[PDB]
């Protein structure tokens, strides 16, 4: 009863609504009650492990020994479940879950020690999933490729990588074979290896593709060719999608620009309509990005989801800016506000362009880094406001008598001020021009000197692990998103839209293996597990305290 | 072969003005063989691969805000040589560093974005590409 989650438990079960008739008032203690807590404790995604009874010799369930595990974990027992973890059944998962648990758990433990202790046995529970996982992908390459993808009907049907991403696994992500599934199913059907600019040349000559000018892997296209397949897997592969993407969008904006520019005029033309049911499809997709989930979480929380995404957060203002200016657009008193708050839409586009250099080798890390550095921008941004009005009410107080002017004298004392912040009246003025120098041209910019000195030094290092973590849901949009450019995605969003009219995950992602096989996988990783241990423990009696025991 | 065209004898001898620039930057050759200097030719070489590719992300940030600058203060007129380079002319004004309330927004904007953030990215950046090799230059 000392731990947390016993407390929690107790808040579950006290608040239990549903046991209304017994002989006492405390009802009893379910499984599906501590299955209902492991969920909200694990993650929306998975389902429920342990079953409602909706109502024998001895009642046994798919495994005892992930049960046993949980509460060992759930009770920072130690030792205990460093034993008992030797016998699970498909440990890759397994690590993986306890690592998740004690990292939802930690966060919320409120103790300087518990939370310590349970922090470090999630780490040495990631090192052990890593250990096992470089063993079994040493062994065979592509057999070990399947792990990864399988669903486990354990942990409630689910697969390890998206628990692996939900745990913020740092140090797991990293490893070079799983990076290396990431690239080959970035690189779609054909090999990998053509670098950048070939595929920017094919993708500018339809026929070359049908040429010997190009890569395959699986041979059977290389050597047999058949170019409208060849060109269909060409244009399945999420690089060439992307490429599209990105040039369909270059021409959108710059078309956006020039209509918007020369263009602007009350009656509408051809050309504004041509960029508004172009925007429109964009926000079918958009829209389409919302109602895809076959993972049946919280609808509120798949809004949220999508809304707690930044890039998505920005879409959406720039939509609400545009639906803004489209009916400002439609007043013919309000033309040259409207037209300028579509101007403003440009700029809430072209920040989007930022959205590039995460797929760069290096740069990706200096957004993360602007990213960080934009939370104390924001609040240094109100001081140094606060600090400049403070300024100009008193330049405007000094030199001047008291006047009711409202735009002669308020918009002469905003010019003097930004003409002061953009870098016998002789005492005086070297009192107003020396302390003009004295606080505002030395002291906020040491400020930003200390604050951004501290916020770089603070992240210097790790940035590369958290691009190569952050690499992974962009290939699974892109994925995910359809082939069609935004010009040409209403054909798919049609046919998807009168699919689920009139009635799923790809299988490179998720699959239902074959129960035949997965026991021969099974076994083959469960063979694995005593290799690496007995390795294991020999080097960690290599360390010297132990033979200073011994 | 342009001072050859006698009809472009401004331009041809404006090239050649710049192959004079072509040549004193091989000068730099020279603080190699100095003792402490050629560590610091290393590190602008080194500080140059991100210099490049801050230079792109730069330019297109100026080149829309200047965009923004001409759209929202004129009529749509079609000047080709009026309306671009006294646009152009704005914009580096501005980037060299009732209309109360929009010209507040538009200044405020200014010096909002421009004046504070990228020479904070460029602090992080050669902080970083100062500090990762600020030691063994010298072998």
């Amino acid at each position: 009863p000392s731990c947390l989650f016993h407390s929690k438990l107790q808040k579950v079960l006290v608040e239990d609504p549903e046991r209304p008739a017994c002989a006492p008032a405390a009802p009893r203690l379910q499984m599906h009650h501590v299955a209902q807590v492991l969920r909200e404790l694990l993650g929306d995604f998975t389902q429920p492990l342990y079953p409602r009874p909706r109502h024998g010799h001895v009642t046994f369930t798919m495994d005892p020994i992930r049960d046993l595990l949980i509460w060992a974990i759930v009770q920072n027992r130690r030792e205990l479940a460093g034993i008992i973890w030797a016998q699970s059944q498909d440990c890759i998962a397994a690590a993986l879950a306890c690592s998740k648990i004690l990292k939802e758990l930690s966060k919320e433990e409120e103790d300087t020690d518990s939370s310590e202790e349970m922090l470090a046995l999630a780490e040495e529970y990631e090192h052990r999933a890593i250990g096992v996982f470089t063993e079994c992908y040493r062994k065979d390459e592509e057999r070990a490729q399947k792990l990864l993808t399988r669903v486990s009907e354990a942990w409630g049907k689910t697969t390890c990588l998206q628990l692996a991403l939900e745990a913020k696994d740092m140090k797991f992500v990293s490893h070079g074979g799983i990076q290396a599934f990431l690239t080959k199913v970035w690189w779609g059907q054909l090999s990998v290896d053509n670098g950048l600019w070939r595929v920017t040349l094919c993708m500018l000559a339809f026929p070359l593709l049908l040429t010997g000018l190009i890569s395959f892997r699986e041979k059977r296209l290389q050597d047999v060719g058949t170019p409208a397949a060849r060109a269909r897997a060409f244009f399945t592969a999420p690089v060439v999608v992307f490429h599209l993407n990105i040039l369909s969008y270059f021409a959108f904006l710059c078309l956006f620009a020039y209509v918007l520019m020369v263009d602007f005029q009350p009656v509408p033309s051809w050309c504004e309509c041509a960029i508004y049911l172009w925007l429109f499809s964009l926000v079918c997709e958009e829209m389409r990005q919302l109602f895809y989930d076959p993972d049946e979480c919280g609808l509120m929380k798949k809004a949220a989801l999508y809304f707690s995404d930044f890039w998505n957060k920005l879409d959406v203002g720039a939509i609400l800016l545009f639906v803004a200016g489209l009916t400002c657009r439609l007043i013919p008193a309000t033309l040259y506000p409207g037209r300028v708050i579509l101007s403003l839409d440009f700029i809430l586009f072209c920040l989007r362009l930022m959205h590039i250099f995460t797929i760069s080798k290096t740069l990706g890390p200096k957004i993360i880094i602007v990213k960080r550095m934009m939370k104390d921008v924001f609040f240094f941004l109100f001081l140094l406001a606060v600090w400049v009005v403070s300024f100009g009410v008193a330049k405007q107080a000094i030199l001047i008598h008291n006047e009711r002017r409202v735009d002669w004298l308020f918009r002469g004392a905003v010019y003097h001020s930004y003409l002061t912040i953009f870098g016998f009246p002789e005492w005086l003025t070297v009192l107003l021009l020396c302390l003009y120098l004295l606080f505002t041209n030395i002291l906020l910019l040491n400020l930003l000197i200390a604050m951004f000195n501290y916020t770089f030094q603070q992240v210097q290092e790790h940035t590369d692990q958290i691009w190569k973590f952050q690499r992974h849901d962009l290939i699974e949009e892109y994925h995910g998103r359809p082939a069609a450019p935004p010009p040409f995605i209403l054909l798919s969003h049609l046919q998807l839209f009168i699919k689920r009219v009139v009635l799923k995950r790809h299988k490179q992602l998720k699959n239902k293996l074959e129960k035949n096989e997965e026991a021969a996988l099974l076994s083959w990783e469960i063979y694995l597990k005593e290799n690496y241990l007995q390795n294991r423990q020999f080097q960690q009696k290599q360390r010297p305290e132990q033979k200073i025991e011994d």
